[PDB]
């Protein structure tokens, strides 16, 4: 049999580890909305501040936070309106500071000016993420993905885009 | 150190903090489901019975839960096909009784007859809603957002809706 | 009062439910992965061992795991691209070994080759999952859903399919 205290040993593991996936998926979550909102001051705050970090994703690599949010200022610009929506996500907490995370990404890309003005890109893919928790905190320090698929295609310029925050 | 009966307590409050998350996401579902079900008197029971609240998203505003279902039984008739669809929460439980959430916003409608005959809307958007618990119950009090982009377009009349709740 | 015996027990039922809750959310989340992913053997994983079980949808119904992945890799095959994407689950464990998840889902399918080549299918769901539990693990063992809509039509060959796992 097992004591009291023993007991509640046992809650304290799996309150832990419930309340570290929970931290986990409002982190992915955070990181999607600043992507999307172009808050990129406020994504560097989800990226691992451990630079032993190679940050990447598999096809991308940087070498600090700042370099990733350079990247994505960069590969993201006001004249780009991205979604990239997260589902049913896997969390795996491996050790006491470190996790896996799958997700299951769509993501729609809608060019509004510039050179790839009309053009609108579609995909999905299957991630899955590495995550370390330093100081209390968790962190994304990097990913692998599979590309369900990706399409490219013109969009009718009669469409009227109504709303769009990159211009409001 | 701790005593068995502080660790209790610990624990207490822990799990009352994961509970009432899941009671909000569960919350949040079920008026996503009625709302693109158009159920209206089920709809109305998510949304608080404190009428002190303005019920408001910051754009339009009633005064009670009867009002808001009013509202929304007009304004989404039996013609509109609507999906919203809530992605990657950031659940704060601010007190023991109010919480705020925050939600990323898929929406898509399609009208089929009437006046609007294949107008399709697509957007996205970034909501945070406030909530408060009840007698042991959460509500939707009220909430703020952000659009990300909307699009409005006509739709090919040649597409098959093969399938469409509203009229089966 | 509560003794501190009754309020481990307390807790312990607490957290059981829980660990359940996130159990089956992550259950679902692999079930879309190995069906969009055409992982037919992993999928199997997923499914109920006890056949007793009819595994229906309501609509489809099979007699075991095999059968219902033998249908699957016939119907969903390598010509046709799927994304079946989770929204809102609203999770109710019913029992020590029984469970209940309501699901928004979204699906995409495009056909990129053969006689049904550039038929693109959309459409929405609300889905209610039955699920068991067997020596500690969940399994999915029935489900019934109303179509909120679905739509076919034929997709603009001069769209740029730039990536395609089920090519690659
Ligand atoms: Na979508
Ligand atoms: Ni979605």
């Amino acid at each position: 049999g097992m004591t009291l205290e023993a007991r509640i040993e046992a809650l304290e593991k799996e309150i832990q580890r419930l309340n570290d996936i929970e931290a986990i998926k409002q982190l992915k979550a955070k990181y999607f909305r600043c992507l999307d909102g172009k808050l990129w001051d406020e994504l560097e705050t989800t990226l691992s501040p451990n630079i032993e970090t190679s940050y990447s994703d598999g096809k991308l690599v940087f070498h600090s936070p700042k370099e990733v949010t350079e990247y994505l200022a960069a590969a993201m610009p006001k004249e780009e309106i991205s979604m990239h929506m997260g589902h049913t996500p896997e969390i795996t907490i491996d050790s006491e500071n470190t996790a896996t995370g799958r997700w299951y990404l769509e993501d729609n890309l809608i060019f509004t000016d510039g050179k790839y003005k009309n053009v609108g890109i579609n995909g999905g893919a299957f991630y899955t993420d590495k995550y370390e928790k330093i100081d209390g905190q968790w962190y994304i320090k990097e990913t692998g993905y599979v590309r369900i698929f990706e399409e490219h295609f013109m969009r009718d310029p009669k469409i009227h885009i109504t709303s769009n925050m990159h211009k409001e």
